[PDB]
This record gives structure tokens, sequence and C-alpha cells, in this order.
């Protein structure tokens, strides 16, 4: 139905998103901020400068700060600040205007395996949009430069944009860290510039069998056997490959798919189980060489369905 | 330190805003609204008996203004004007769409880059990056119902459209034509039999990503060689590689000046991995050779 190329790693339009995106200075320190209702977002790193980032004490610099200590822009117009708070590791900044773009929204907090759509963005302009998952070691692995924090992550449910994550930071690895929209870090990772690693990582095996799914749906069959597996004996497979173990949790997730296709889920693990043991052979699946894993249940009933927005 | 890198499209918010629905007969689907015209592939005026062999002057001239149906959400939008240029209809409306971004109408080259807004209904669904390929098809995902969608790019505040999609060939690739109803490729819009010519993996764009991957901190697959122009494309050529030419190399002068690699070297480099293989390592997380990242996307994404 789609074609025969892939499954395209598709990131909700972005629209929703750009009319809330401005920037906020304090000092020389520039970064992004969202902007919701009468309320601008935005790392509190923001009050920070040059040599105030190895370990800053965020509460004493803060108190430092006056309203007028920050310099919001949206496009070229000045928005101004008349009060701010910190909470946890985000600022919240409020001004005199309501954003007339505030989409109907909500913070949520996104779970290990699950997928976003992230908007890059430098001095509050929007540069590019690309899906990423939030991996299971809690980091994401992006495509940030300097000046990308307050750039955020989110998913569009029906009419709701639900914002997920704010950028903060990377790690030594060349991966991503962040907070949710109540500024709290997903992971153990903090703000501030000491040595942190992120865990060993793991292939999220629910999105595996999500891809899998597409791939029948769209007429990539090749790969499905007449055999079914155990939970128990999939995961002494799996966890040789380094993938997350699966769990009931997870099948019955799998549940839509499973039935749009008619394929259990633990009939879908033994063709998975075979394709760890004995490769590909040379074959592709959705035009693909290797087993995508960035790709949840919902994104494939997405992309597969046309679901609008 | 590292950038990362991904395969990212341009924020698509000033395309959504131009995005309506268009009906004539029974068949709808996607217009793009700038100012007062309504641009969409003219198959919308073919019934189900006009598509094997459809003449489009014949089948338009029995058309009139009302005969088009264009909605903005729930807003019907009245055809005040109808003219076919090309593969596209031009339609204008009674009115102006405010939301129309600064743009322009650009005819991309194969090889390059955008961003394509899949819709449905005029409604968006989602945004992803791709290539134009050798041979002028798009390895797309559209399902039925995508006709109307367009391909874009966009610098600074400036759109430019380059893409509207018209169909889906056997192989299961895509076609279109460029803001002036042009065709990208041998194609026709016509259900008939129709082939690609043959494609080529995207040379320029492969040794664009290895660059990438380099300034990201990456250097496992660089080696002591060189090689001359003309013995790369021997051995590219082989692996069904697009011929690489002076030009090419010059392009690629700012990514060899930023990292210290020789063009020639980088060549030698990707001459080896596609002898040899990547011996189950991977570069930039793939573990194939990306083509879908231009010079310029790379300096882009990799050093604003
Ligand atoms: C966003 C800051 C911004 O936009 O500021 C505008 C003035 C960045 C994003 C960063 C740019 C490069 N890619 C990115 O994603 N954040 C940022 O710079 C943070 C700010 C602090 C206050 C949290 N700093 C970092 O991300 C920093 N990371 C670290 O220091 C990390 C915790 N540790 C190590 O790198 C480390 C190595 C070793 C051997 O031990 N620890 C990087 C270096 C900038
Ligand atoms: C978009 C139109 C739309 O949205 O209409 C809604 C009412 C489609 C997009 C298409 C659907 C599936 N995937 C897609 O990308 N276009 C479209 O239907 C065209 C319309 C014609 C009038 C241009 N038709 C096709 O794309 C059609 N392709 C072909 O017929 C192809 C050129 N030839 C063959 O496939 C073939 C011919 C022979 C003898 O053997 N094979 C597809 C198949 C619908």
């Amino acid at each position: 139905p789609l074609g025969s190329s892939g499954f395209r790693k598709m990131a909700f339009p972005s629209g929703k998103v750009e009319g809330c995106m401005v920037q906020v200075t304090c000092g020389t320190t520039t970064l992004n901020g969202l902007w919701l209702d009468d309320t601008v977002y935005c790392p509190r790193h923001v009050i920070c400068t040059a040599e105030d980032m190895l370990n800053p004490n965020y509460e004493d610099l803060l108190i430092r700060k006056s309203n007028h200590s920050f310099l919001v822009q949206a496009g070229n117009v000045q928005l101004r600040v008349i009060g701010h708070s910190m909470q946890n590791c985000l600022l919240r900044l409020k001004v005199d205007t309501s954003n007339p773009k505030t989409p109907k929204y909500k913070f949520v907090r996104i779970q290990p395996g699950q997928t976003f759509s992230v908007l890059a963005c430098y001095n509050g302009s929007p540069s590019g949009v690309y899906q990423c998952a939030m991996r299971p070691n809690h980091t994401i692995k992006g495509s940030f430069l300097n000046g990308s924090c307050g750039s955020v992550g989110f998913n569009i449910d029906y009419d709701c944009v639900s914002f997920c994550y704010m950028h903060h930071m990377e790690l030594p690895t060349g991966v991503h860290a962040g907070t949710d929209l109540e500024g709290k870090f997903y992971g153990p990772f903090v703000d501030r510039q000491t040595a942190q690693a992120a865990g060993t990582d793991t292939t999220i095996t629910l999105n595996v069998l999500a891809w899998l799914y597409a791939a029948v749906i769209n007429g990539d069959r090749w790969f499905l056997n007449r055999f079914t597996t155990t939970l128990n004996d999939f995961n002494l497979v799996a966890m040789k490959y380094n993938y997350e173990p699966l769990t009931q949790d997870h099948v019955d997730i799998l549940g839509p798919l499973s039935a749009q296709t008619g394929i259990a889920v633990l009939d879908m693990c033994a063709a998975l189980k075979e394709l760890l043991q004995n490769g590909m052979n040379g074959r592709t699946i959705l035009g693909s060489t290797i087993l995508e894993d960035e790709f949840t249940p919902f994104d494939v009933v997405r992309q597969c369905s046309g679901v609008t927005f």
C-alpha cells in the first residue's frame, strides 16, 4: 500500500509546535523557549555563564535575577517577562501576552522505548524535525548543536499536542539527555557539566516486533514461520543479541497489530527468533537490511493507516 | 563534541498552512493554496473510465469553475477561474491565503534532497526527508488519497516547492512533477505500464555522509590509500554507483577542508568499503552506506 520503498521514519507535522518556539536570553546566554498561553518554559541553565556550568547553585543564581534579567523574543518582537519561578530543571517565565498560537496541549512523561518528534531549534527558530525514541538507558540519539537547548519533543494525540521532552545536554558518548515539561530529567542525569555516563543500552524489542508487523502489513512476509515460542525461550535467545527482555505487557501493547494481521505475538517472536539466529541471508525487510527499533506499535498504525492531524 | 546525526526534514508548518482539499466528480485529493491560487494534480478530473488513455484537454474543456470544490477545513473556497499547466491545474479562488509564506517554485536535480508533507483530504499526516533518486523516482511512503502532497526545502523564511505527488510505479516507487506541472522522469499521468530507468547510488551523498561520520568523531573506515578520479569510478560503477565528476569533488571542498581529509583519499576509503564491506561495523549507526544526505545537508546539520 505505502510502496515497496520501506518504512519512512515519519515525524508529526510540526506546525503547531513551531508556533510555540521563542528565544530566551539571560545576559549573554541565549537558548530556546516554549511559549504556551502566558508562560515561557526553558532550561534553567539559561541563567548560567561560561564557568557556572560545572556545578551551578541554581537557587542562588536565580536570586540574583529579576524579571528584567530575561529577554524573550518571538520573531522580532520582545515579550515582556512579568514573573519567574523555577520548577525542577526548568524556568517558568510569566509573560504579559498569551501566545495566540497556543494549541490544545498537555504535558506527558514518556516511557522507555516510546518515540516522539523532535523540533530542533536555534535562536528561537525551528531548524529541522526528526523522529527519536527514548532509549532503554533513558537517553535519546538526537542531532543537536550548541544553542539547541530548549528544543522540544512531542507527539500529537488526535487534536492535542503532547509535549514530552525538552533538551538540556549531551553525554560523552554523543547521545542526549533532557527532561519532561515538569523539569524532571529522564534517567539519572543532572544538569551540570560533571562526569556523567549513559548506561549500556539495549535494542527495543517491542519496537522491532512492531516493525515486523508493519512489514507484514506492507506485504513483506517471507520471514514468517509455522512455529511459536514461549516468552522465556524467546528472551533467552534475544538477550544474547542484547535485546530488551520482552514482557507480557509488551505482548499486550502489540495486541492491535496482532489483531490486524492475525499473527499472535509469540508467533512473531518465533519469526524474530529465527531472524536473530540465522540472519536475513541477504534478503531485506521493508527495504532494510537491519531490524529497526525506533518505530512503536503506534507509529506503525499511524503510517500504515494514514492518520491525519 | 559530536552533534549526532538524523535524517531530518524541514519544519512543515509553513506548508501545512497551505494544504487544502480539492474535489471534482467523486475524486478528492490535496491542493496547495498560495495567495489566490490552488495547485493540484490534473488527474482529479478523471473518472474511472478515463484512467487509461485520458485526454486532459478534452476532459477539462467539459468542466466549469463550479465543477471544482475546494475546501480549507470546513470552509468552501469559491473557484473563480481554472487553467491547466502541464500536469497540474491552477484554480483561482475568491479569497487569498493569509498563511502563504514567502515561496518560489524550483525544479530540483536528481540526488538533491527535500522534505515531503504527506497529506490526506487536505490534512497533514506526517513529514519526512528523502532524496530525488538518480532515475527521478522517489522512494516515498504514500497511500491512495495522497496526491497533491508536496515536497519542499526551506531556506530561512522562504519555502522552495519542488514536488507534487501524482503516482506510484509498478515497482512500488513514486513519481511526480515540479510546481509547473512537469514530471520528473519519463512518466505520464495515466494508468499504463511504465518503468523507471535503472537507478544508482548517489555517490556524492555517500561521500558527504562519510565526512559527516568523521566530523562526528568516527574514522575507522579511513585508510592510507588514495586513488585517481578515474580509478575510483572504475570500481564504483561496478557497484551501481553514480560516476563521480570533478564538479562533485569541488562540491566536497568545504567538508574536505574542515576535516583535513582529501576528497580523493575519502574516495579511497569508500573504494575499500565497497570492495570489503563493513565487516559487521556501523557508520553513524548505519550498517549500509547512506545516500540521502547531500554535502549541503551535512554542513547544515553538523555545523549550522
Ligand atoms: C544546550 C545549551 C545551550 O543551548 O546553551 C545556549 C547558550 C547544550 C546541548 C549540547 C550542545 C552540544 N550538543 C548538545 O546536545 N547543553 C549544554 O551545553 C549542557 C549545559 C549544562 C549546564 C547541563 N552541557 C553539556 O551538554 C555538556 N555535557 C557534559 O558536560 C556532560 C555531562 N559530561 C561530559 O561530557 C563528560 C566527559 C567526561 C570525560 O566526563 N563527563 C557538553 C560537553 C556541552
Ligand atoms: C494519488 C491520487 C489520490 O490521492 O486520489 C484519491 C482519490 C495516487 C497515489 C498512489 C496510490 C497508491 N500509491 C500512490 O502513490 N495516484 C494515482 O492513483 C495515479 C493516478 C493516475 C491517473 C496518474 N495512479 C497510479 O499511481 C497507479 N499507477 C499506475 O497505474 C502505473 C503507472 N502502472 C501500473 O502500475 C501498471 C500498469 C500495468 C499495465 O501494469 N502495472 C496506481 C497503481 C494506483
